């Protein structure tokens, strides 16, 4: 149920990781920094995103998160069905991929408003959910979340 | 003006301090856990809710978050108007201080199921806002900020 379908995708920066959940029907981000990708730090991501949005389903970012016992535990927790992030449909690696180098360029024109990547990263998220393409992302999230109730 | 107003609101327990945003009209909540209430702290929570939702206004929750050149910054930078807390409604003060027994309430039921005070915070957090009081917390602010769209 499209509602209700998120994404992981995990990118780098300044030797450090960015998590990001991407609610795939409307592009709509949340993020955070992490110093790394444990199964512990996706987990905890995920139970902040679904006490936040309605999360049915989440399509794992890698092998080592969809076996995690603690990101099972979340999912779990939280009633969110946890998926491969396989693309079956080819298109979705592109997206991603064009997500995260935009994601990137956003951080680095802010980059020097904030001390830290932390900081400068969640005004990148800002400035995307915020961008005017006509609605934005976080228009079309309620839009579609409000639809469906 | 209603669909964008907040209201931030400290507690605390085990030591440390819990920062709450709190959507006026539908009674959703975002939280964290900070080692203490810093002008710092604020701006950076403030920056990650404004990414996330579409904050107009916030009800700041006492003097030197209102005061803080970096909450002011972030205000600035955010498109926030930075306002007092002052429950010139006198109702709005039992409603925060029954917010927090409340929020507390859930965090001692889940307490035992995770490690870390952050963790029962986050539970507590998707708890509160998936309660059906009839609609949810997390439904209302979605309909509320989609029919102002
Ligand atoms: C709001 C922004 C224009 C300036 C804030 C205040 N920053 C400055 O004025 C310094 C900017 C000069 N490089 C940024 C900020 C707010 C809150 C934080 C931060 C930082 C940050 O700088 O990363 O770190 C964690 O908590
Ligand atoms: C999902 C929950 C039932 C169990 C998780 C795993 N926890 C346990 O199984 C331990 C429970 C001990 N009573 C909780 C958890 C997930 C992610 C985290 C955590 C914690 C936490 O425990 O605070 O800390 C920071 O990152």
């Amino acid at each position: 149920s499209s509602p209700g379908i998120w994404q992981l995708d995990c990118t780098h920066l300044e030797g450090k990781v960015i998590l990001v959940a991407v609610h795939v029907a409307s592009g709509y981000i949340e993020a955070e920094v992490i110093p790394a990708e444990t199964g512990q730090e996706t987990a905890y991501f995920l139970l902040k995103l679904a006490g936040r949005w309605p999360v049915k389903t989440v399509h794992t970012d890698n092998g080592s998160n969809f076996t995690s016992t603690t990101v099972k535990a979340a999912c779990w927790w939280a009633g969110i069905k946890q998926e491969d992030g396989i693309p079956y449909n080819p298109q979705s690696q592109g997206v991603i991929e064009s997500m995260n180098k935009e994601l990137k360029k956003i951080i680095g024109q802010v980059r020097d408003q904030a001390e830290h990547l932390k900081t400068a990263v969640q005004m990148a998220v800002f400035i995307h959910n915020h961008k005017r393409k006509g609605y934005s992302a976080g228009e079309r999230i309620v839009d579609i979340i409000a639809t469906d109730i």
